[PDB]
């Protein structure tokens, strides 16, 4: 079966930190539920530490659904809150 979870990651990073994670009609599947998935998601890191992990989807950032967007236009929403970062996420397996 597929088991979706839904998660808010609220990301909170010190100045000297970074958040420590990398991303990369739109046609869904359980599998790939959205456009813009993690690709790394480095253990101990502020993406970590916030329950985010390798594979987590990218549904909401700061409020914008992200569901159908571009890897440009959402780094530039991931960049917009400078030292914070909250989004909505999904893990399926």
């Amino acid at each position: 079966d597929y088991v979706i979870d839904d998660k808010v990651a609220i990301l909170q990073k010190r100045d000297h930190e970074g958040f420590g994670f990398v991303l990369r009609e739109f046609t869904p599947t359980p599998a790939f539920p959205a456009l813009q998935y993690l690709e790394s998601v480095d253990v101990e890191g502020v993406a970590w530490r916030a329950g985010l992990r390798t594979g987590d989807f990218l549904i909401e950032v700061n409020g914008v659904n992200v569901v159908k967007v571009g890897h440009k236009q959402v780094v530039g929403l991931i960049r917009q809150g400078g030292n914070r970062l909250v989004m909505k996420v999904v893990s399926v397996t």
